[PDB]
């Protein structure tokens, strides 16, 4: 009945997550790029994977780096959330960051320190997806950490998803899809912020813009 | 059975196009923003909808504007363009960065150069009159082939001629993806930019 409709919704959510995870593979481009200009209250670093940590590298444009972290701060110690992309393989032999091909992601870690979403009395505070580019349904490879709102690591494949408690569906729809979407838009913004030089036409009014491209 | 598998693939393609159409609703942020800096071989303008045309406005940051056009250059240099015709009105807030997304009335795409050929016919124009309605909205999609206007719901999609699936996978999905990445890039360039000569100097310094 609605039991497998809850599961049909989950498959629709998994397909959305899968496309979001595919967009994130495009950020290999940031690895060799000098990231000097960042949006407000935003920190980015590159490093090498050491267990479930991305250790920051001394050379931020080192071709040997395999992971990247983006931090977001609040100005209400200030750390609100972060995302670590751990890429598979190696960065190319080409010095140009712009032409860097996308690589599959080994694992994707998210940590939330402030304004966390509560799913049925348990706070989502960390997500580790160990198979983001495998197949849409990979609940077996997703670890979710919950904190009691009034230590707590769960594999998504064991979390309840019934009509009475659609915890997995609530996690994917209400939290994870928007979360992945936001971080993706942020990684892209950082790239555009640093790839302006030699790539931007400056025209005060549309008249002067229209005049330059009339040929 | 492959007949229903051709249709199962189409549903998977329709869901992809639906998410791409949802991303496009976010470009309302560009309306009140002064678009001072653009990527090369690009032209952007904001205007008001007049039938299936977007007329360019005198005031480019006018809250009353409802449509936006992005042109890509290579009869002239024009290669392709996309017009987003937003439903409703822009907010009463002067700040472009906080502008809420709005649903899109119609989405028009025109291709002048390097057009994709689908079974001996070139795709030269697409008008989607219901992009944010439901994933399967073929009734509201007009495709022009080279006068030769076809409603997608009437176009064949069988194992022998999977014309709709070829249109959706080989052309439309990538097309919507690139134009969305372009509208986003334009916003980011103008978000960072403030004196242009001083800004370029400060970016070069770091």
């Amino acid at each position: 009945q609605l039991g497998q409709s809850i599961l049909e919704t989950e498959r629709k959510l998994d397909e959305k997550i899968f496309e979001l995870n595919q967009r994130l593979t495009r950020h290999t481009v940031l690895m060799k790029m000098k990231v000097r200009v960042l949006p407000f209250r935003t920190v980015l670093f590159k490093g090498k994977a050491n267990n479930d940590e991305c250790t920051p590298a001394i050379n931020q444009e080192d071709p040997a780096n395999n992971c990247i972290r983006v931090e977001v701060y609040d100005f209400i110690g200030a750390l609100a959330k972060y995302m670590e992309i751990y890429f598979e393989g190696q960065n190319s032999n080409d010095p140009e960051p712009r032409t860097e091909p996308p690589r599959n992601i080994n694992k994707l870690k998210s940590k939330i320190y402030k304004n966390n979403m509560v799913l049925e009395d348990k706070i989502i505070s960390e997500v580790m997806d160990r198979g983001p580019n495998t197949q849409p349904s990979h609940n077996d490879k997703v670890e979710v950490f919950f904190q009691k709102d009034n230590v707590g690591k769960y594999i998504l494949a064991g979390v309840e998803n019934t009509k009475t408690h659609p915890i997995r569906n609530s996690f994917k729809k209400e939290f994870y899809i928007k979360h992945l979407d936001q971080f993706d838009r942020l990684f892209t913004k950082i790239f555009d912020y640093n790839d302006q030089l030699g790539n931007e036409n400056y025209k005060e009014n549309v008249d002067a813009l229209k005049d330059s491209l009339r040929y």
